[PDB]
């Protein structure tokens, strides 16, 4: 089963041919699940969700998986990321222009070092990360973080989601989320494609 060949956890991973489905190991089993009507598999909360919270996802099309316009539907920088759905493809955004790659056969995107590579032990490590909370509450007087703690104007991560980071604007706080599917990156603080090094999914594995 697909579980044990890429060394994933237990917990839900995106069906790589239908976006209204997705993979459940259970048990260290590959079983193939059906969305119930009206929500999709959304591949950053590992779960079901209303289907407007998923525009890659266009269940109305014989083939739903519409990453086709991504960069620029979540506004994701410029480089190399991983496919939402498919270990074996993965997306080059450009100036908002998006082009959707596949690696050679045999062969599965390894997000951190950006490029297709040889099955090993223990891959398609991009669809194994813990979600934030859903929703994220923040405590009140979150509004002062950036001035309680003396933090410099600029970025920061957020302490409350791996998918958002906190904006100090003149001793002001804001925080947001990253582009849908991309993570914040707490050594370069800017939000990328390693979820799995970002939402804790090392300590998964
Ligand atoms: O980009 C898209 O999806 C992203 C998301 O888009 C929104 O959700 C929808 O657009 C949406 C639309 C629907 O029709 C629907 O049925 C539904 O359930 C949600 C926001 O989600 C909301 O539902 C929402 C929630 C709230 O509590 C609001 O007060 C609100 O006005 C919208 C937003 O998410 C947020 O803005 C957001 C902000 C937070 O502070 C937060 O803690 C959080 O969890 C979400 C998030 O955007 C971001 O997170 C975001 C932020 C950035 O800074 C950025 O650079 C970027 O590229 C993306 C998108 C684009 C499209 O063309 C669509 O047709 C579509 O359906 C979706």
């Amino acid at each position: 089963n697909l579980c044990t060949q890429y060394g994933w956890p237990n917990g839900n991973y995106p069906d790589p041919y239908d976006c209204r489905k997705y993979i459940s190991c259970n048990g260290a089993v590959a079983t193939v699940m059906s969305c119930a009507l009206g929500t999709v598999f959304n591949p950053n909360t590992r779960n079901c969700d209303a289907y407007g919270n998923v525009p890659i996802c266009q269940y109305a099309l014989p083939s739903p998986i519409v990453v086709t316009n991504i960069c620029n539907q979540y506004g994701w920088g410029n480089g190399n990321f991983y496919h939402p759905y498919n270990c074996a493809e993965y997306i080059g955004c450009a100036n908002g222009l998006t082009t959707v790659n596949a690696c050679g056969a045999g062969q599965y995107y390894d997000q951190a070092l950006g490029r297709c590579a040889l099955a090993g032990t223990g891959y398609c490590r991009q669809y194994v990360f813990t979600p934030p909370p859903a929703p994220v509450v923040y405590p009140d007087g979150f509004d002062t973080y950036c001035s309680a703690n003396n933090l410099a104007t600029g970025i920061h991560p957020d302490p409350y989601s791996c998918f958002s980071y906190v904006e100090c604007t003149f001793g002001r706080t804001t925080h947001m989320p990253c582009p849908a599917g991309l993570s914040f990156d707490r050594s370069l603080l800017v939000c990328d494609g390693n979820r799995y090094q970002n939402c804790g999914g090392n300590v998964l594995v």
